[PDB]
């Protein structure tokens, strides 16, 4: 049921590793080819994650060697602080360095992830009680702004806290998660993409976005980050309120899934075929649904409901969006969208969409849960 889907991903990945060399895929732009970078964006970790997932599934050394090389690249990136003055250190290092520690207990990789967690900790703004998402400290524009995507960067901090025994990691992560719940999540279970606070006292100013259709709309990837994000923090914090929020956001998302089973880029624009989609949002949600289900009691009927919804989503992605390994295609799923309003790769491969699609497949087929937290823990 999932073997063929994984098989195509494995083949595409093997081909890509040989073609990309030491460079990293980010997104495609009008073709079946990825545009690469030299480990300078916020998405490089997803490539590492894909490599580790392929290794876990196959045991094929080619994937491990590729992943190990990306980890070496990440050490170099951290030690020269190249484009890391933002909150995405989690996406970057949880899926690469922490991932290697989770996969084979490599002490060097563990150290690198810990070093990265320290740099992320400096994104915390005590006066505002939030982790600053973008820009330098005190930035007039984004100095007191949080983004819902940040929930996925907290796992690195939480993991580090459990590794070191330093209570500050969890304190900072928990505060940010709770602040995100109160101000990013809406009363109808939808969500804002970003939220602004007064840098001086942390008081709420307003919610808004630059990637969703409007400040009051529902950017689907943003909603997806909430679903998986609140569920991941729920696990680490044993916080029932965050799990409840994950469930609420998931139900909201599920009720707005179109006919073919894959969402449009925003829930509040006409849900019409000529409109852009965001396969990555559906991929992220599939993982979030499975994560939520894993935290529910086996006697809870909604548990199997979410599991089945995740399966339906992955099948929808496979059937209508997945690329077959035709020796040319470089992405797993089509029609992801980076920045629709900005006209940036609105109908393309997204390395994060590819990563979550594969993580969902690995979860369903092997019970492999990715690299957000330790296994059997």
């Amino acid at each position: 049921m999932w073997q063929q889907a994984i098989g195509d991903a494995l083949g595409i990945t093997a081909r890509n590793l040989k073609k990309f060399g030491d460079r990293f895929p980010h997104v495609s732009d009008g073709s079946n080819k990825y545009v690469l970078n030299d480990n300078t964006d916020w998405t490089d970790g997803f490539w590492s994650g894909i490599l580790w997932l392929c290794y876990e599934y196959t045991g094929d050394e080619q994937y491990r060697e590729g992943a190990v090389r990306t980890v070496a690249s990440f050490r170099e990136r951290l030690d020269r602080f190249e484009n890391l003055d933002h909150h995405d250190i989690g996406f970057l290092y949880s899926l690469s360095a922490k991932a290697q520690w989770i996969v084979e207990k490599d002490e060097s990789a563990r150290k690198l992830a810990l070093d990265a967690a320290d740099v992320l900790m400096r994104r915390w703004r005590a006066d505002a009680g939030i982790i600053q998402a973008w820009g330098p400290k005190g930035d007039p524009e984004n100095g007191g702004r949080i983004i819902i995507d940040c929930l996925l960067n907290l796992p690195l901090l939480l993991w580090a806290g459990e590794q070191t025994g330093d209570p500050e990691y969890r304190r900072v992560a928990e505060a940010h998660a709770l602040k995100s719940r109160r101000f990013l999540v809406r009363g109808d279970d939808s969500s804002y993409h970003t939220f602004y606070f007064d840098p001086e006292n942390g008081n709420a100013i307003r919610g808004g976005t630059h990637q969703g259709n409007t400040d009051g709309s529902t950017w689907t990837r943003g909603q997806a980050w909430g679903i998986y994000g609140f569920a991941l923090n729920s696990r680490y914090l044993g916080n029932a309120d965050l799990l409840e929020t994950a469930k609420r956001m998931a139900r909201h998302f599920l009720a707005r899934v179109p006919e073919d089973g894959v969402v449009y880029w925003d829930f509040e624009v006409p849900q019409e075929p000529s409109s852009y989609r965001d396969s990555s949002a559906s991929a992220i949600t599939a993982c979030g649904l499975l994560e939520i289900a894993s935290q529910l009691d086996e006697s809870d009927p909604e548990r199997q409901r979410f599991i089945d919804a995740a399966k339906t989503t992955v099948t929808a992605l496979r059937d209508g969006y997945a690329e077959r390994d035709d020796g040319e295609a470089e992405g797993f799923i089509r029609r992801g969208s980076y920045h629709v309003r900005g006209g940036i790769s609105p109908d393309d491969y997204t390395i994060w969409g590819d990563y979550y699609y594969l993580e969902a497949l690995l979860r369903l087929e092997r019970g492999v849960t990715g690299y957000w937290y330790e296994r059997g823990r």
